[PDB]
């Protein structure tokens, strides 16, 4: 065991455990994503950089979780970091609503690893849990429910202008 | 009657709190507007802050009141506020006309209200809205109309293109 | 369904614009009372602005949970905000009583939510309430609730001096 | 009666005039270890300040407790103030065994304090104690429990040398 | 003993030592003070701000003590701190009479331990009186008398229109 | 194909893909690193930066060759990103003499690596590296067999106070 472990249960660092893999692989899309549009024939550069921020933002999510595991008598077991689901990411707005498949289920799951702690009594999980988490994906899952709302209206993927004055005037 | 009562009527008297809860009723459908746009189905967000300065706006006209009732000896009479019956807004365009049309009629409420002072010869008040309201109204009307021409003359509403350009140049 | 919906009950959603109205109701009848000092029969300074302050921090309240149901897949629903029975409030002492009363009446309203919160499982807005809300009505009932002791400690209803005094000096 | 108490269960507040103590037996538990390194026969003052500073923020600790108390109807009713078993804390290593120990056994007090306000429905100090004791004893947890492997690496007690590099090292 | 102990008896440390569980007893009766003006019932804050003054600097003359203690080689050794006499201090007048009351069950403490000091001929524990402490024990029983004075004639405590005159002027 | 492709090969693009996971295989092993010392029973802090540090650095290694591939009009096919051979670096000692066998394998994985350019007459792929990547490795390898013999001197492992103070000194 440890010597700060207190509150703490196996079927809940395991969970936590399992939240980590969970947020590298958003990462490893994210930045898929991002080098999608570097590409000559793709050519929406302020596309990716919304996508790499947010894989970079991603970044401090699996940390802040590593954090804790140590704050709290957890050790750390990595394995493997999937590969994406596609590579080729077709359409301007298929990645945002890829994005948004991806943001619900981070919600969904932050969702279901906080309830473990409303009956294994660990209440402190229901801080570091409801505060910084929670409204992070509440409020992507709403922007990323713009941001779709917008290429559709313009007529996206049917209209090529749609993905360019996105690009431009909500994403510069 | 009160201390600094003085040539005032019981009718303007009256009128002025149906000239007062209207600005709340028009702040209240501005507010309605406002948030409407803020849906996920939406995403036009120039559109919202737009109609939510109108609400503050429309919230200062109740107050650019409310103590001119005091500063002569009238006593405050509100009623209900009562809600809108188009809590969705279609378009923003559709928004605008709306928008307009109350302003419109609003205004007009405004006129008579002045009308009202002229008869029983009360030339503060009629002061009082020419120093600081049909003055606005007035100006409220032209771009609002404005607003349609173009959107009306770019393609829109049946243009879920021009409404992101329409707010993205304008609104702001 | 919205697409930016992820549990969010139609118990709860449809409660969330229940407290809205509410929420307004406050904004509205603080400003009743923003008003009745501005009485020239009454005529007392900052208990005015001490109101139109809230009857401000109750409109910010509100908009706070117009985003969360666009924010959480909801749709607002709008309602009549009716007028303030009370004509007079009599004295300042007994406005904070009624203004005690309300902030009290808030809290179990929140309560019974934050156990409706807790019942769908929903603790985004569980934590929700809890920042901007149970943190803040608690202090807004011991701020509203020293403004009270004081004043019957002083004299009020009787003596009115106590009500210049207190106006000038604790407001000061 | 208590013109503030709202939801605020009666059972609730005995277990915090018990546990302020609990806190207040904590600063001065820490006001004997922070000068059994004053004393010239230890003579370590890095080590002195932290339990010098931890002798401030457990007072700031059952401080905060207090005001709260008020702002719910809760009264204060203090106890003896008794001193620990331990008086000349062997060395530093064990002078931070018990400093963890003790606190340990304040979050235990929490959870129960956490448990006991669940159990009767107080969100209003589950989230208090959420957001101004959970993490920050995590933090001593942490603060504490790490200081202690490293203490013991070196060589302590073995080594007084230890106890120096490590106090103008870690605590300058 | 003590390497630096020279011309310090014993009875010194043990009178040295028992005049901390008498400076520091005052510590802890005025902050049952300080959240006595905390209260809703009593709800007056600058009397409280006061007293967590005093909370403050008479807990700092036990940290003049302890370094003295091992500035002269000697040990200490601690006991409990007992709750005050009272929990509600009855009115504003009276936590000032009884104030008043232990700043001198103080002085004649530490002016009757400024004896056994010439005894064991000690001018150091001598001089170290004879400024940085009976210099300002004998000003703040001096403040505290004008304090009450001033109190028991602006009319306490049959006026209570008055002693928020000087919560505000006086203490602020 | 591509509309930038020129003299490009098919083989030359292979390693980038597969070197993109190398440094992703990497970046992964400095991520678990970086936190092993950040457990209490390990508490070496500023070996986490070190370690943290330089995850965040061959992370960009990734990046700009995920950067190249598109500006060549190359193809990305990212692999999956597997788990770390050891989970337990022992000490200071093992967690670090990894580092060494590793980034050797990584720089060898490029020395093997750039010679395709040669064979396949690729100078933009010749120069890169050489500018971008290579040296910049050199100036990590020696960066830790710095390390490695600095703690076969400081009696590592054997003598665990090596590890404490190459933290604050080295690492600080
Ligand atoms: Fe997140
Ligand atoms: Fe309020
Ligand atoms: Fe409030």
């Amino acid at each position: 065991t440890s010597q700060v472990r207190q509150n703490y249960h196996q079927d809940s660092e395991a969970a936590i455990n399992r939240q980590i893999n969970l947020e590298l692989y958003a990462s490893y899309v994210y930045l898929s994503m991002s080098y999608y549009f570097d590409r000559d024939d793709v050519a929406l550069k302020n596309f990716a950089k919304y996508f790499l921020h947010q894989s970079h933002e991603e970044r401090e999510h699996a940390e802040k979780l590593m954090k804790l595991q140590n704050q709290r008598g957890g050790r750390i077991f990595l394995q493997d970091i999937k590969k994406p689901d596609c590579d080729d990411w077709e359409s301007g707005l298929n990645a945002m609503e890829c994005a948004l498949h991806l943001e619900k289920n981070v919600n969904q799951s932050l969702l279901e690893l906080h309830k473990l702690a409303t009956f294994k009594n660990d209440p402190h999980l229901c801080d570091f849990i409801e505060t910084h988490y929670l409204n992070e994906q509440v409020k992507a899952i709403k922007e990323l429910g713009d941001h779709v709302t917008n290429l559709r209206k313009m007529g996206a993927p049917e209209s090529g202008l749609a993905e360019y004055l996105f690009d431009k005037h909500t994403l510069g």
